[PDB]
RNA sequence: AAAAAAA
RNA sequence: AAAAAAAA
RNA sequence: AAAAAAAAA
RNA sequence: AAAAA
RNA sequence: UUUUUUUUUUU
RNA sequence: UUUUUUUUU
RNA sequence: UUUUUUU
RNA sequence: AAAAAAAAA
RNA sequence: AAAAA
RNA sequence: UUUUUUU
RNA sequence: AAAAA
């Protein structure tokens, strides 16, 4: 109803506008860690430049908001659990984000948000969080701004 | 927003995730071109790490502008046209644009209507370009998927 | 009220001679204070190659801006301050940077007239607006003209 | 709100000033001597200690002092301003003084506007009196 | 009302100035020879006959000028104003003639709000002209 | 908006310091523009005779018209200047003068007071308000009294 | 906000506490064994795990369980909580069963305004009964 | 910027304090120092708002 | 409602 | 909805 | 709400 | 919402 | 702030 | 009334 | 308005 | 109305 | 309602 | 509000 | 409706 033409029509185009061939980017990317028992596994903030995210182009992120789920079943007679401990360059926490399935069969699932002023960007080198989980591995979906 | 810490969130369910999403971009860049004579502008031209857009290999091209990019010949004033091509058939509309002023860049756009907005390749052709300027700088409205 | 009396201060804002301000407490009081500011400066570019502004370039004399060791920066403003080379229209690209880590944009712009400034700029959001020293950059510059003029919204502190 | 870089479709170069005004507060203390009056100097507002070195001329519009240190034995802190100008230094003393010994005494005056031409570093602003040694001062200025 | 005196629940000593500034009227001649203009002193205006001796510095807002004797036979009395400025002096010639012979001549003029700084003795406020041998000024300021 | 910085001008209409104008495009100037002036001065006159009054008169030092050639008379104001003869009573009349036919009018106006100056006028109407030059009369000036005083409202051009 | 630091007109020094209260919800476990009831300790609430061992004294204001390991097998979870107070332990039993083999079973009790009193380290909270060898225990109290 | 605050009461102490900024709220270590202090008088009393984690 | 045009 | 520590 | 893109009497 | 009663 | 040429679907 | 921690609907 | 993100 | 006296969230 | 058009 | 005074 | 942003 509302549609346009089929066919091309004319664009009365003014002055050369301002341009970026590479502009910015907000992404939930999700990818996976393996974690030991017991352990806990940091993630480094290189994960998130990759091929396989259309990220390796970015050498800079702004991470938002970091969520993560048990990959993989927990021991037997165990509930899977996951903890995160936010990091940063400006000084780690201590905190242990931690959520636990109700049901052995479910994942475990919990997350973090970033505050505005904890928001600069990270580079590989950087780590987000330290992660914790009776299972194996652990999924992770991180709500980032690549710059 | 007012808060200055971590603080947790309830997630639930693990959600829906797409690692390689679509992007619709508006991608800047150049070619030459040589006086009366025709150039065929190659969408591969779109994928390129300059863009962000090597891990694609389909574009649906929405809309193009182009701009003169050098001066025009001596007395003249700068002109570039445009004619849409199209896997399903080529058109012949000449879209052209003229400056004004012999300093003035010529500019011309055209839209692509709904109907022709399908995918198109590297190995395709998005318009060929004609202009008196040596370079023609295109401004290319499209969605990578 | 209860009255005194000298004084003349005629109606609110139209006073002709000195009046008394029946000043209270010592305040709360800055010598040095904070200044947010229009920088204006330029730098030389050479074409095809990358130029890193330092934030030095912001504390001098000839900004006043010379008792600051620190800024936060807002805003970055670009334009092309001599011609372009023959046959082409001014251009310039600016790449944000950052200590916590460099981005890469190349938000750019060029101008529809030759003998026109090609003019572009980025703002900071407020999550990586923290302070930079001299040692530190603001962005690269890019440009077929061979200086580019910067005014750079800062804080100094 | 963005928590990214966003570009701004600027436009032709601006009017720049890298040079401007700035209005101040400036405190700064002076010595005064028991029985005379101290001409406080205009100079006294430039210098790097209020990063105002780079101007050499400012607008004074309002004068405020207090006693910095305590006043003798047995007396109450007092102080006194008598505003000063080259097209003509005024009379009037403006006084205040403490109703507690151990509390400052105060005291201002305020520039009309017809009065507020510029001031160099030779300039004096105005004469100050105390029973107390130290003075402290604020003056609202414009530098420029 | 009151009959009898009443206490005043006085508090915290005031802030005080035992030389304040004033506003006002001050009325003088000067004396004027045929065609030649006359520099009346800033200086005039002060003196113990007006209260005024106490201050050093006034400025003028306003200046009006009547004349103060009969003008010559067959001529009507007139009297020019020509405003004086440390900064710079005026060219204006604010005349006023009287239309009886038998009356004063007048005129005056206001001094914008940027111009009014302060004057010391040695300044000179306008010159005057006048057919009538002595002028009649009124000269609205403020001492301070 | 999109904020830079500098100034201090505080509220409109109470600035303290110097503020930038963001002038543009130099503009239409006129280093010679026109006045419109009330110019006072005196003419002398003998009893029963008629005394032309130039317009030269009103270009002169005496009143900063000097630059200006031409002047285009609106109204014609007149006083008897000095008293009048003994046992008279002052008048004055004016006959407006124009280089396309000088009008035959007697404008008189007399003083009720021996003492008080005869006083008259007249107004041009817009359909006879051309220049007029040095060389150009304004009106013939009639007067038992030996000077008339004159106040022209004209615009000089 | 600003993008700079700003001054506070900070006053009197106020009322401070370098040792607040905090409110808090503690998760820990507790080991349980069949058919036998184990006494959860107050003291459990106090460790650095939880930044809570400079308190030595809590206020439980409600206490909730789950299962924190699968059953025995064809059983289906279940937790008891049989308040206890140092003035009067309860027999109440409140219990909680999973209806789906593999969920936790779970279930709680708050302690009324009146009960609310502190406890020390050597204090019991509760007893837990489960046919899981492992529960987990979210207290909500106030530590002071 | 040097924040200062006098008495105006011998007697009296001087107080004085600055707001942080959101965008200058990061987190700070141990190792970090957080403002430089002057007073004539010989210890300086603090209360900072500040948000552990 | 689409397209080429027109103030 | 509320309580506790902190800002306004 | 953020990010990229996209127009007329 | 940076800097003066 | 009411106004050409060819298609044409619903109303 | 906003931030942080916790219950309640 | 259309894509990616979070309420 | 004058004079003396007499208070809180 | 003391002192300036 | 209560005393002394006058409307 | 003569002369300044
Ligand atoms: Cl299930
Ligand atoms: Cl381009
Ligand atoms: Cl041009
Ligand atoms: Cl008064
Ligand atoms: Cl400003
Ligand atoms: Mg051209
Ligand atoms: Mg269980």
């Amino acid at each position: 109803t509302g549609d346009n033409s089929n066919v091309v029509t004319m664009i009365r185009a003014g002055s050369y506008p301002k341009v970026n061939p590479t502009p910015t980017w907000v992404r939930a990317i999700p990818f996976e860690v393996s974690v030991q028992s017991g352990i806990a596994f940091k993630v480094p903030v290189g994960s998130l430049f990759s091929a396989n995210f259309r990220t390796d182009s970015f050498t800079s992120v702004t991470v938002m908001s970091v969520r993560a789920w048990t990959q993989l079943t927990p021991p037997v007679n165990e509930y899977s659990f996951v903890r995160l401990k936010p990091l940063f360059k400006t000084g780690d926490s201590t905190e242990e984000f931690e959520g636990r399935a109700s049901n052995i069969n479910t994942r475990a699932s919990v997350g973090y948000r970033i505050p505005t002023n904890l928001r600069q960007n990270t580079v590989a080198a950087d780590n987000v969080c330290e992660v914790r989980s009776n299972c194996r591995q652990v999924a992770l979906v991180i709500s980032c701004c690549f710059n």
